[PDB]
């Protein structure tokens, strides 16, 4: 596997919890800083419907499911699968949102880093069907015996795009909103039978959240998930967009986001009616940082840049032209600096505050559009 390890002091553990079983209820991977560091074996992609999912999103025949099921089927990513959780201390919590096309499982290069950096991560699965795949359970017997009942991804004709992408960004902030909930339900006791059978016991996360900081970070549609999650929950004390699609908006949310927000481009996705609707988030009474990654494309933030070569990356469209773990760490590193900063951690992630101004080499203050 060419997924980065994280940079950070923490050893890293995760697991999946999903509560309730219904396809209402919550369905997270979490990363975390675990106890002990015995063997990074965590499965990438656990299920061959999410190569079917993909294969149906990417316009893909039958065949190239079982394809790519065939070359990633088996890949891991460094992480302890259900090490237990490091104990005394309480961690600042992220939750993620991915972007269109994509599930739970898929950005476990940031998860990570962040992990190894103090934080525990709850990256959702969401049920809008804009995931690729994801599944739930129809009655709790289903779920004991790992019935899985499979929804896939939601093709839309041009004149349903506006009103189903916005109503789809709601339920992912009200999804980004119950699954905070979960975890900060299991931190103050609450009993939960996670739906799938996994050696993580729930119970360790009891009083392991730093309740008062908290933040919510996504991908793309995940960009604009963490927009309208700002706007209806003060729970999320900033938010990190990364290369946010702002289209499934309603122009009420742009007056409604108190919070710190940062936007992290790339730079070959962006473009004007995008980046206008950005700028629309600025005033003077609210604190909104925006650089842009020079040389990388829309998908460097996705663990996908990390699972081919570079010829066959570039094809793909996979990598840009800047390395594809240069642009992570800056992408990761810019984010510690602005989680710090803002959820008021005492720890040295402030060592890279300048890079929240873009000043790297392969940082663009601002936008190039
Ligand atoms: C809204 N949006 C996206 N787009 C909006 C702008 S657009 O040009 O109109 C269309 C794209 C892409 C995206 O990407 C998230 C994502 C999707 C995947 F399918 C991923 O997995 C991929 C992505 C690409 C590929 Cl080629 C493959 C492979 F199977 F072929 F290897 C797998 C992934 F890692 C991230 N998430 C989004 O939320």
């Amino acid at each position: 596997t060419k997924i980065p390890r994280g940079n950070g002091p923490y050893s890293v553990g995760c697991t999946d919890l999903m509560f309730d079983h219904t396809n209402k209820g919550t369905f997270l991977r979490l990363y975390y800083p675990s106890q002990d560091n015995d063997r990074l074996d965590t499965l990438w992609i656990p299920n061959k419907e999410y190569f079917w999912g993909l294969s149906k999103f990417l316009g893909t025949h039958w065949l190239m499911g079982n394809i790519l099921r065939l070359l990633f089927g088996s890949m891991t990513t460094p992480a302890n699968w259900n090490s237990p959780l490091r104990p005394g201390e309480k961690y600042p919590l992220v939750v993620f949102s991915h972007g269109l096309g994509a599930f739970r499982t898929l950005y476990s290069a940031i998860g990570i880093d962040l992990a190894s950096h103090g934080f525990i991560v709850a990256a959702v699965e969401h049920r809008d069907r804009s995931a690729s795949a994801t599944y739930y359970f129809k009655d709790q017997s289903a779920a004991e015996i790992g019935d899985k009942s499979w929804l896939y991804l939601r093709t839309l004709k041009q004149e349903e795009e506006t009103h189903i992408r916005n109503e789809q960004v709601r339920q992912r902030a009200k999804e980004c909103s119950q699954a905070l909930s979960l975890i900060l339900d299991i931190d103050h006791g609450k009993p939960v039978k996670n739906a799938l059978d996994l050696k993580f016991d729930m119970e360790q996360l009891k009083d392991s959240i730093d309740r008062e900081k908290i933040a919510v970070i996504g991908h793309s549609f995940g960009g604009a998930t963490v927009i309208q999650t700002l706007s209806e929950d003060q729970r999320f004390r900033c938010g990190i967009a990364l290369d946010a699609w702002m289209f499934p908006l309603g122009d009420e949310v742009y007056s409604r986001i108190p919070q710190p927000l940062f936007f992290i481009n790339s730079e070959y996705f962006q473009y004007p009616a995008n980046i206008i609707k950005m700028k629309k988030c600025y005033s003077p009474d609210k604190e909104r940082k925006m650089i842009t990654i020079r040389g990388s494309v829309h998908q460097n933030f996705a663990d996908f840049t990390f699972a081919t070569g570079k010829i066959i990356g570039h094809m793909l469209k996979l990598k840009g032209d800047i390395d594809s773990n240069v642009a992570i760490d800056l992408s990761n590193k810019a984010s510690l600096a602005f989680l710090q900063k803002h959820l008021g951690l005492h720890k040295d992630f402030d060592q890279w505050d300048c890079l929240i101004e873009g000043d790297d080499e392969n940082l663009i203050p601002g936008t190039n559009i």
